[PDB]
């Protein structure tokens, strides 16, 4: 499913992101934007053999289980199919426990150089909120 900015925003309020570990909901929807376009069934594979998944495009070497991403972790307990659905609550129960790993939102290489210091706030700018 492609989501629209606002229709996303609503989605990760409704599941506790804003706020969440002091990131702002902007902070969020910006990050959704330049990691997978909001698109849920976005796939990138890397150099190492990992893959990314989903909307906010998690990696498969640490977070969640593809099967092929040999001597891989799945922290969050998942196979990474799951992070495709147009339901986001895996990904979004997922990002809460990467977040929460000591290096914040710098986890996501798209909100570091894309996101990070911006006006996020335009990206919830007109939603019903």
């Amino acid at each position: 499913k492609v989501f629209g900015r606002c229709e996303l925003a609503a989605a990760m309020k409704r599941h506790g992101l804003d706020n969440y570990r002091g990131y702002s909901l902007g902070n969020w929807v910006c990050a959704a934007k330049f990691e997978s376009n909001f698109n849920t069934q976005a796939t990138n594979r890397n150099t190492d053999g990992s893959t990314d998944y989903g909307i906010l495009q998690i990696n498969s070497r640490w977070w969640c289980n593809d099967g092929r991403t040999p001597g891989s972790r799945n922290l969050c307990n998942i196979p990474c199919s799951a992070l495709l659905s147009s339901d986001i609550t895996a990904s979004v129960n997922c990002a809460k426990k990467i977040v929460s790993d000591g290096n914040g939102m710098n986890a996501w290489v798209a909100w570091r150089n894309r996101c990070k210091g911006t006006d996020v706030q335009a990206w919830i700018r007109g939603c019903r909120l």
